[PDB]
């Protein structure tokens, strides 16, 4: 019924995209809500409280569903920034089918006019699933085809027990539209106003930032003694900031916040010989329940000579094409590490600096501490964490009164009101039902599934490169590889895979 | 029936010395409307908007919004010997995070701040 | 004495704030090797930082 | 000595809320004391038991 | 319904700590004749009738 | 089989009350249990834990 | 007063700081506060209380 | 043909109810 859209059309300022998928509904559960919880495996601080439901929704929070390495390489090098405007959805090609097995046999009868019913919410009247990155997205491939998450929730709880603050949904309850074959779908939403990204990274570190030739008129304490007294000490001198000391010369604003980290090399030889990571293992908590520090606050990973080393926990870690879902070794998974942050943000393995300690006297030598954590204080600026490709794109802002500078953590953009979920069910069709009335909820039922096609369609919004450097840039370029494996294309045998991850800071501007 | 309250207020000082920044005040020195039995006195007033004050109390903690059933694909170290070596220890592991590990699992934002305080029983 | 006034208590706040007697966490200390074994403390106070929400008091009556 | 009128007028946000299951409300009951709460004594002495806080109802996070 | 004494017979007067010798307690402030009334409170506006059926059926009010 | 659509429209009469102390009012709490009220079992069975009368608020006589 | 400050060397023994990539960089004029208590007076901040040069100031070691 | 609705409004004095099975 509708015609399929896959393909990019640049206007300059605004680019569109779309793309489409084939998908693939089964049943869940046989049609009916579960209570789900924590199989009581004495760990306190694993446990749920939660209810599994039919509803199947389909979720696309993922770049690579809509854009092609192409296109982010071609986007990527061209544009400061870029936020989304607008965006459109559209259903179609709805159809059914019902398998049964008579013996062995098994046999796929197609159907006509069992409806398939589905509604979104505008009104953010549901949990929101969609945010903490569950695979399932759209297959990065179009050829595939995919079948779609099953849903479900978690609630307030204690162990196993349930508080009565605890909360539950009947999701029949609202107004969903009902479709049946030849029928198509569509609603059209708008994106707020937010700020762009940033797509680049300064060319100037904050401490190196000042005139080389000219010196500034403040001046600093130089040097206690002239020398001597030495029980009488000297009196103070002073000196003036200069070429020769950076470091005493003087600056308006402080580099961004910090928190301590743990340094695991790749070399097994250097990593510590006894066990660690949750010896260990920088947390927070709730309730009692320590939870491991996850990508954290943004920081620069590793100094310049090291390479070696990489942050225990905040990098995010993604696996490889065919990776193992256990126990798996390194060389099977891709790790992402930011090496362009070091011109503001912290390190994440040192520690922020040194602090006085001590107020001192004649007999009272001064005294410092290493200062393991840092939090916002005036005068500080710091840079946003990586996009990537694969990485998601939007979060929504927990609905709460307090907020500071609401950016993801795990980069994107936090939206007040994000792109609504949409969720899909089949109409259940009963068995043959017993011929005299029975009390009872009459469980039996027949088994299908259904499929068809969707069409996302975001507007990007762009802002163009002015940049009036001299020298050449720094682009992404696939090259000097002369293997027989292609990145980015099938294996012979068709199965399609990813070679490393791809980060959005290319280009560059001044601080 | 009650009273009303006495005025008064503070200033800067050191113990019962008084800095030269101190201030002082003579309040006739206003235009006081006066009033005389049998007269009545009005005013209106706006306030300012200002956000909503919030009357709920949330349904979810932060650490436990998620999937239950889905696994996201984010790993994490697992564990750092193999086992052995011991001396020579082992490479490192890497595990998925999953239904059976709520700890591991990756979340966006990270709660309010802190300060400590003293803990007393009844 | 105690038994004469009434105390206030919030225990609706957990799903956010962290309680008021316990440590914030623990946080990671020397850079390990291998003769050099992991520490960490207990962190006494923590500020604001990027990525924060906290819940506001409850007002009574 | 004299009368004062304070009027305010508030402004608020209706409950939306789609929840199934019964909610949690503020309710004074239970006790079948001769002592009744918000209220004068023989005497005529007015007295509150205990405070209100203002968070009841509940929104998904 | 007020009423209104008269205080320090209509005249200021500074008023600082007795000095008791510590330190972080002082003051050092004037007192007036002026009364004012002050209301900042709720219950001199909401009878708890009334505060029960608001605090149930509304998420916000300002 | 097929599905069917049944739609009431309700009148009410608003509560007036001009009472001063606190009311009564009908809820669900007080039970820390692991069995949660008005909602599935862990294999899906509904329930209701008591029946539910309509007298709960006070007019005078 | 050189009798009471610390008979030994300080100033970067010393020397709050913070650092970028490895290299410390002593803290400047940073976060506004205030200087000493009434007492005092002779005390002063060492870093970030600006220290001007009058006229006709040496360029070192003044 | 005719599309789910599982809902109640609230229009004071009076307020609807809607039903499915």
């Amino acid at each position: 019924s509708g015609n399929w859209h896959c393909d990019s059309t640049w206007m300059g300022d605004r680019v569109i995209t779309t793309s489409t998928r084939t998908w693939a509904l089964p049943t869940y559960n046989n049609h009916l809500y579960k209570q789900i919880s924590s199989q009581s495996g004495a760990s306190n601080d694993n446990h749920y409280f939660g209810y599994s439901t039919p509803w199947g929704y389909f979720d696309f929070n993922r770049f690579h569903c809509h854009f092609s390495p192409r296109d982010w390489q071609r986007l990527i090098n061209n544009n400061w920034g870029f936020r989304p405007k607008r965006l459109n959805f559209k259903l179609f090609n709805i159809q059914v089918k019902e398998v049964t097995q008579n013996d062995g046999t098994t046999t796929i009868a197609n159907n006509l006019t069992s409806t398939v019913q589905v509604f979104t919410d505008s009104e953010y009247q549901l949990p929101y699933v969609l945010g903490s990155a569950h695979q399932g997205c759209l297959p990065p491939f179009p050829a595939d085809v995919f079948m779609v998450p099953q849903y479900g929730y978690l609630t307030l709880n204690n162990g196993s027990q349930a508080v009565g603050r605890s909360s539950f949904y009947c999701l029949e309850y609202f107004p969903s539209q009902m479709l049946r074959t030849g029928n198509n779908f569509t609603f059209s939403y708008t994106f707020e106003d937010v700020p762009f990204h940033s797509s680049y990274a300064h060319s100037q570190s904050l401490d190196r930032l000042m005139n080389p030739l000219i010196d500034q008129y403040l001046y600093y304490l130089s040097r206690t003694n002239t020398p001597t007294g030495t029980t009488t000490q000297s009196r103070l001198q002073f000196s003036q900031a200069g070429a020769s000391d950076i470091r005493d010369q003087s600056r308006n604003w402080l580099p961004g916040p910090c928190y301590r980290q743990q340094r695991v090399s790749k070399t097994s030889a250097d990593n510590n010989n006894s066990e660690y990571s949750w010896t260990g293992a920088t947390k927070y908590h709730l309730n009692g329940r320590d939870s491991l520090v996850n990508p954290g606050p943004a920081m620069a990973s590793h100094k310049d000579d090291e390479e070696k080393f990489f942050p225990q926990s905040g990098v995010l870690i993604f696996g490889k094409q065919g990776s193992e879902k256990t126990n798996v070794d390194i060389e099977k998974v891709m790790i992402t590490d930011e090496e362009e942050i070091r011109t503001t943000n912290p390190v994440a393995t040192e520690q922020y600096g040194s602090v006085s300690t001590n107020l001192q006297r004649g007999n009272r030598q001064a005294a410092t501490a290493d200062v393991n954590t840092q939090g916002v204080l005036p005068g500080m600026v710091w840079q946003d964490r990586d996009v990537y490709l694969q990485g998601p794109i939007w979060a929504k802002i927990p609905h709460t009164d307090g907020h500071f500078h609401p950016s993801p953590l795990m980069g994107g953009f936090g939206l007040k009101h994000p792109p609504p979920q949409i969720l899909i069910k089949n109409t259940p069709v009963p068995a043959n039902p017993s011929t005299t009335f029975s009390a009872a909820k009459f469980a039996s039922f027949i088994t299908q599934y259904s499929t068809g096609q969707v069409s996302v369609e975001i507007e990007w919004e762009l802002q163009k490169e002015n940049s009036k450097r001299w020298n050449p840039e720094i682009q992404y370029t696939s090259n000097y590889n002369k293997s027989v494996n292609v990145d980015f294309t099938v294996d012979t045998n068709g199965v399609y895979s990813e070679p490393r991850p791809i980060g959005t800071r290319y280009l560059t501007r001044n601080l």
